[PDB]
């Protein structure tokens, strides 16, 4: 039940030793909400190397990480590729589409996917999945729908701690190797 | 009277309810009121996607959104034009006169108007509107002036609180759709 | 899902609108877990009066308030006879005793019943009733088991939280009358 | 607009200007909300010498204080003798006559009038008083309603927080006199 | 390494696993510090249930404790018995003395002796046992000579901490049982 | 220049080094300002052991211990006796009668004295001692004008602080020898 | 002595008076002390609004604004030209040689300049002005040897504080305006 | 035992003394964690003068700085020559590697050593070093292993704490100079 973030239920750890998928969403969840746009077109966003960490963690403790996310931009293609993550959708505002479109690429089960939002636009896939998880600064409607809320908040190491918390549950958390990136 | 942000006043409550275009500043209220400078003459800076569905909540909710800034950068029209929000006023240091071409625009009373401010320079209009609001982290004086005062900070969810107050007020909270951009 | 100490989830508004029984436990819930001991051999407990209006609403809006406890002390008794409480369990190690008891002497359902607890001690009932509730400053391992936590320590308005939370669920907090005592 | 425990609007300090008569609630208010009980009918509550310093300087500044509480103790007359208050109402469910009193036996009217409540039964009388205030730490249900909300917690310093407004308000707070009792 | 209070080393886990007597002071430990005093000489002090409860499961699990104190009070007697503590040793201001006395009366060596200070006083004796222990708001030179930092404060639940950690490095927190009194 | 509260300055350091004298009010000091009042006149006062601490480190090292209060009680003669305090001026609203007899009896200069106070009661006295002391909530309007003020709050450790700011000033502090009563 | 920030001295209030010139130092008090760095070469420095407003308040009710810093931008010359700034020293490791500077190219006296230092470098200087700033987060050996010390930390509007702070001195602050730039 | 940052051991500052050599980790410690990336592929780290001030004091008082990190960037390479660090290792799977190729090149004993690390992939390392230094919001697994853990948190000034505490521990901190860049 104890965590090194704090003592969880039961119920959170057993949905979490089922869990073979890892979709994340990225302003709120790997970022702190922030975008950073300039004069002449840039685009600018932060990630914490925390995450990275945990995301290289699981994908190698066969734990696949996706991502889908409202916004589109080249940054987060070039972040996926820097932590391997070969599964991503963007400019995707209806994420159901993207969900059903990975249950049957991976030929994976709902009850095994965990899903991790920040704001309303995340609870319709959250609703489904075996694992819904809010960052601790969520928008205040979404927090009490998830199964887990996270202490950490949005891209200050919240995918760490599931990233921590499924491998725990799974028995691999000590074992676990990954790159601070 | 009671919001997921906190209770509020009949008073507040129903002066939102009669708001059909919200203004707001950019530098304390949309952003934290920081300014990115480079060597070559670069500026950035950084806005939340938790605003972003807000205001893409209120264009759809039939509530119009503006911006007057005393700046002026291309950034905050590309802002303006991922949010489609289609009437922007910068380089602004009497807001007034964009206030009342506002006014003219939509044929609109200073009542079905709120305002959100962080600094002195903001209140001339915020005196007049029908719902003055000032953000938490604004400046000192400032606070005590304003209808509401909002628990979020500038640049961390300030103008979704104030949307959020507004589409609640007006029974459309629970079917608002947005994106969070 | 909306409450003045914060949003909610739908199912523990569900569970809170069926709730016919209230059970309290004093130390940590009534009070906050302190225990004043004299040298001629006096004891002394404090109690809100928030909880205490909370408590006379309850009583009047057709819920009925009940008080298990592991200590026995006459003070506790003089605070059921202001408040109206008539159902008072102290010196119960064994909480699953004067569990059942209430059942059988007031003919009602677990699902109907809500328990407030701070303890491990506490559980026991907590997993039977319908709305199982531990206070915010409860025991660390305590408070993921809950169905709902409360924002406000022990002996701060918890209490009152839990009364008006059972109220708005079952519509009757507009119309609760209660006194400040 | 700037006072020492933060700035105030314009219209609460001219709200504080009119003031004759400031009615002061005991639970929540002048204590914290805390009732110490006994084996042998021991009642105890807890006052603040900061409050006691506040009250003693506003009755020599040509303002009357008085007490109107839901509850009837020894104790509250002892205080009152100490700080010269001489208009006091015990066990006031309805405090509402308890306030038309004070009208009729000072010649005062309803605008001339402050009242500092932490609980929804203190409302129907901050309703008709000229400058209404609550707590800190009040019910989260009556914050709003208020005309000012202290920055200090009831019975840490709020009836002082108030006294020190008043005397700012009427240009006495420099020659203010009182004794920290 | 990870409790339900927070992550702990392998050599606190360790010191705590051999643990076979833990001594405790009673202000600022056992209490907040605070000393109530009255007129006609009534002193009276605070205790926590919780404290309590973890030191119900404390003795029951073959775990002795002992207090040594430097003040006298009849109350402190009340609750030695009320816990079912045997070993109490008030007005002494030189710990050292119970201390040695109590090594030779239970036949133990100091490194399965564990003691909780808050004081300069406390140092001698946490000095040689083996598992020493500050109070989180214990004396800001004494907290770094401690072996182990709880995180609550003295009288808020501190002494249920240190008991809690003996319990899960000698494996008995699951199956300890105790009284919240 | 750094004590282990935090770093002080050099002309307090040098201030607090021709101390002879302390003297310290009860009322916000020693304790946190709250007077415990029963029906039946009993009168209760809390006092910290660890301020007690450092009033013996200093009676014990050549710095005499006073006492001037506005309020006058019995169980503060009492906390003197156990302290030994021999000095004491209860029932003084003009605290500059007290502080002249102190002067006299002693026989000693204003900038060997050391004063910490609460509220604008003890700034008269406090404008003309060696080293003026405001506590950590002490009155907004003395805080400014104090020469130190306290990290930690009025009767929990406050006095305690200014103590080991005097010994530490004076090379006293590892010698220092008292009793946590 | 009140100020919208909280109370200060008149000692400090009297400082404030005579300024005529504020020196700042950028990174830690125009900043929060971080700098930006690129693979490219390209550098980033984050500035507020609030800061902004306050300076441009400064520079038009007579009071000069001067900068000294150790490092050497293109971008601190940028902003110095939005605000209006004419007096910028950059790669200044001896800041007393920028300093004699202006006290001959302005002919001003070293008690009617204010300096805002964060760290010790800023020291020779903040000891020879007539009033000496640290902000809030300043290295903790700066802050007891200030005049003054800001509420608000660097780069977060601790410049706009001590603006505000000479203009409530010298009677300017009501008349007094600027742009939020 | 005290310094500005609150007190420590005399282990921890004898184990600081024999420090000849500090390493550091970049993300997490030297930055907040974040890595700033754009849709034309720039990246963006944020370092904090603070930091270079001490670091700048360390090699120009015998004390020699390293950096080992998981990641490469150009922009690191630029701020460890603004800084004069010259021991850089760069896309470090295996930190080891780099600590053995650092002791070997240097002459140096790993218990002149002292590590600062922010993830559990700095462990190894710091194992084998003389000092090792978890930062305040270091992995929660990682804070309780070091010997000193410090108060700033990553990239705010941690590594200035750091090199504070060398100086201190050395007698060099009251003569040692740096530059703020």
């Amino acid at each position: 039940l104890a965590t090194c973030y704090g003592p969880v239920s039961a119920d959170v750890m057993a949905k979490a030793e089922n869990i073979r998928l890892l979709i994340l969403d990225v302003d709120g969840v790997l970022s702190d909400g922030l975008i950073y746009m300039g004069n002449n077109g840039e685009e600018l966003k932060a990630f914490n190397v925390r995450d990275g960490y945990g995301i290289r963690c699981a994908l190698t403790s066969d734990i696949e990480v996706a991502i889908i996310t409202g916004r589109k931009a080249k940054l987060v293609e070039d972040r996926c590729a820097t932590l391997g993550i070969t599964h991503l959708y963007q400019g995707q505002s209806n994420k159901l589409i993207a969900f059903s479109d990975l249950l049957e690429k991976l030929a994976i089960a709902p009850e095994n996917v965990a899903y991790v939002g920040d704001d309303l636009i995340d609870w319709p896939v959250m609703e489904k999945v075996g694992l819904s998880v809010a960052v601790a600064d969520a928008h205040p409607l979404l927090i009490p729908r998830a199964d887990y809320v996270t202490r950490i908040a949005g891209g200050r190491g919240a995918v760490r701690e599931v990233c921590d918390l499924l491998l725990l549950a799974q028995g691999k958390l000590d074992e676990a190797k990954g790159q601070s990136i």
